[PDB]
């Protein structure tokens, strides 16, 4: 899989997952979250080849497309496939609210 | 919705719905297919600034990220959303082959 196994070690062009830790206060100004301090977002990145984890039959059909008319840049993108949860404690005025946020975090990516 | 109707009339820099027609053996040198001659892929491209069509909670929260720091080359991607299938005959030696092709044909995107 397109995974911080295979993609994180080293480096390379294709779609993979990429390591991305967010910091809520440091990165995007939220002062608002207590709870987490940050977390691993991550991020999918990097070239679609010819059925390199091609999703449909249209990513299928458009990557060899790419790969003959690399002008028209209709590449499939490398985007996330798995995603889990992050569960954070905000304070409004004195009120501890608990939200589970869903797809927060991306595990593995895909051509689409 | 990010679609013909919306994207098609004139062209903008932001994640939209952008035609293609594919000839098979014209554009892939696919010369097997008998019918059709060719079909409307499409495509989705265009920039994903923050809350354009985003997906899921981490498009979200990436967008907004991408914003304040572009050069991480983080932002979601303009992707497929609704799609279409597409039926082809093609021929095996002397055998009409009849295969409905799931999502082939892409009718809106999303920044994913």
């Amino acid at each position: 899989a397109l995974d911080a196994a295979y993609c994180f070690r080293n480096v390379q062009d294709n779609c993979c997952l990429r390591p991305l830790y967010i910091d809520f206060k440091r990165d995007l100004g939220w002062k608002w979250i207590h709870e987490p301090k940050g977390y691993n977002a991550n991020f999918c990145a990097g070239a679609c080849p010819y059925l390199w984890s091609s999703d449909t039959q249209h990513s299928r059909v458009l990557s060899l497309y790419n790969t003959i008319n690399p002008e028209a840049s209709a590449s499939p993108c490398c985007v996330s496939q798995d995603l889990e949860p992050l569960t954070i404690l905000y304070y409004i005025g004195k009120t501890p609210k608990i939200e589970q946020l869903s797809n927060m975090i991306v595990k593995s990516c895909k051509c689409s």
